[PDB]
């Protein structure tokens, strides 16, 4: 009497894709990266958004949707303005913006200096999502204190 | 430091990296043929887009290596540096996309830099276009307002 233990040993895996599943990825990434209160989550007219703490900084992650034309934006305010010597500040931020900040960079918004990285979702991978959130967070944690000590 | 300078011949996103960049640059460039060369920090490319000269660099072929796309848009010094730097750091907020403004070698640069991990042909074409069009748009605008 013939027997077949596994009628279907393997099968085409229905694989979660990084584009359609950027959410679950952002979540497991923040789950391990955060060093603070349970991260918060909300909805903006521009999409889903997460808030967490890394070191001394507050980091924001926003996913406006799951199509290639959509954006993944990560930022963290590092220094409140104005400041006594804005020229010496702005020139430093812009000099640092040369390779040193990698995929992220310094900018000005909402009366504050922000560390930010923004990109389209086309061709995005889990490794890249993990990398961008980490870069913005580590840069933000390293420079918020250094910048205050020097311009306050 | 430049070397092996030559012109781009119009011919696995990590293996065809060089062929991909050259294909993108060939379709994008205007005017003289795009150039290619060796640098001690990696392989480099040079082409014209509008009024700007755009540069590209591939420092290697591994996942941790870099792709840097940049272009000079305004020579420094300038009269109102405070007003300029403020404007640049303000456009740096979302408006410049994956790219952004910086300062390097006494000149204002438009640049986008990233790691090769997970990179696709599509992203390479987009980053280069983004820097190229941002540079062509602002070098004139910035010269007018500050030079």
């Amino acid at each position: 009497l013939t027997m077949v233990s596994e009628v279907q040993p393997v099968s085409p895996a229905s694989l979660d894709a990084p584009l359609e599943n950027a959410v679950e990825i952002i979540e497991t990434v923040i789950s391990s990266l955060h060093q603070g209160d349970a991260p918060l989550v909300g909805q903006t007219d521009s999409g889903k958004i997460w808030m967490f703490r890394y070191g001394s900084a507050e980091v924001f992650v926003q996913l406006s949707g799951h199509t290639e034309e959509d954006f993944l934006t990560i930022w963290s305010p590092v220094l409140p303005l104005p400041v006594a010597d804005e020229l010496a500040l702005y020139r430093k931020l812009l000099t640092l913006n040369w390779l040193t900040t990698f995929e992220a960079h310094f900018a000005i918004a909402e009366e504050q200096v922000q560390v930010v990285a923004s990109r389209t979702l086309g061709g995005i991978t889990a490794g890249e999502i993990s990398r961008l959130i980490t870069i913005v967070a580590t840069l933000a944690d390293d420079y918020d204190d250094a910048l205050r000590a020097e311009f306050k």
